[PDB]
């Protein structure tokens, strides 16, 4: 249905000329276009698949990005700037400013190697300052993942690292922005029950309701994947997910197990997971206590993992906020 209207050379709205593809998905694809009514400025256009789930999501996003671009005309809090929208061959299309590689794609194209700690520090601050901007405006992103954190420009320098014995890319400028607002939800809007699995919060898996706290859990999973270079919860089964958590973070709070509508996962108020099963032995040996993931014992590594630990607090009512986190000493090195 879609592969026929997003080819190199097509011209949309008699304006934008498609160059190449930036990313595919179930919602549709994002393509880099030459704007011919603006001297040749390259842009990005998202072509939403003609599905009611994704057509409505695009409509929910255009609204949010109108509020967030009015309130912040300069992108001080680093949300992506939407420029225009229009129909094309029956498909909704949204025009954004052209950014660089997503933080996920950079790690992938770099052989799944981690970021430097000072780069992690700057990136974590901009993410927090950005998502905390949404939390101040009664909003929740719900879909925070490395594929939605994009580099303003992903240009790097390459060299041979005789420690790891490999070519290693190194970012020149690591400023980021946050994209995809089709799942965002105001505090009063209807909160749907299911909101990606690897970055889903424990209160969501257990179906207890959610708000801004769930976004902080997602940022904790993003930060630990910047530090390690791979997903810490790499699974699709919900019971395996919770099992991995209990090995990395410890047993779930009892008052949360008692309130879940998902009685299937548990038995007698404890996770019905056999340690000595088939998969139970992969979880026991792939996962480990969170503190044991630290690559060094220098104080700056200690401080990051203290931030990540407070971000991965089970109880959302006890979990850190983003206002508190912006003051945490891991960000001391950036201030005067
Ligand atoms: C998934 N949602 C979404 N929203 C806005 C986007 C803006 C972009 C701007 N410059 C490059 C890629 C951009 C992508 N992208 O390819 O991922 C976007 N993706
Ligand atoms: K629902």
């Amino acid at each position: 249905s879609m592969h026929l209207i997003c080819q190199s050379g097509d011209v949309l709205s008699a304006r934008y000329e498609i160059v190449d593809t930036l990313g595919e998905g179930a919602f549709g694809k994002v393509v880099e276009c030459i704007d011919h009514k603006a001297g040749g400025r390259h842009v990005a256009v998202k072509i939403v698949k003609n599905v009611d789930r994704y057509c409505e999501a695009a409509r929910s996003e255009i609204q949010v990005l109108e509020h967030l671009n009015t309130t912040d005309p300069n992108s001080t809090f680093r949300c992506v700037q939407m420029l225009e929208w229009f129909e094309h061959h029956g498909h909704i299309c949204i025009v954004f400013e052209l950014l660089g590689l997503s933080t996920y794609d950079f790690i992938k194209e770099n052989g799944f190697l981690p970021f430097r700690l000072d780069h992690i520090r700057k990136m974590a601050y901009q993410i927090c300052k950005s998502v905390n901007f949404l939390h101040s405006n009664k909003l929740t992103h719900t879909d925070l993942k490395p594929e939605n954190i994009l580099f303003v420009q992903s240009d790097y320098t390459e060299a041979y690292n005789p420690k790891i014995k490999r070519d290693e890319r190194t970012l020149i400028n690591p400023d980021i922005k946050v994209v995809d607002f089709g799942s965002a939800t105001y505090d009063d809007e209807h909160h749907s029950t299911l909101v990606t699995r690897h970055y889903r919060a424990p209160e969501v898996i257990l179906a207890l309701g959610w708000s801004q706290p769930c976004d902080v859990w997602s940022i904790g999973c993003i930060l630990i994947e910047y530090y390690l270079g791979f997903t810490v919860f790499p699974t699709h089964d919900s019971k395996e997910h919770l099992a991995m958590m209990e090995r990395i973070l410890g047993p779930l709070p009892k008052h949360m197990i008692q309130k879940t509508r998902k009685r299937k996962y548990f038995h007698h108020d404890r996770l019905d997971w056999d340690e000595h099963s088939s998969a139970g032995r992969y979880v026991s040996r792939a996962c480990k206590p969170l503190k044991e993931f630290m690559l060094s014992q220098d104080v700056e590594h200690e401080r990051l993992f203290d931030l990540i630990q407070k971000m991965l607090e089970y109880d959302p009512a006890k979990r850190i906020t983003l206002r508190e986190a912006l003051k945490h000493p891991f960000f001391d090195l950036l201030k005067k």
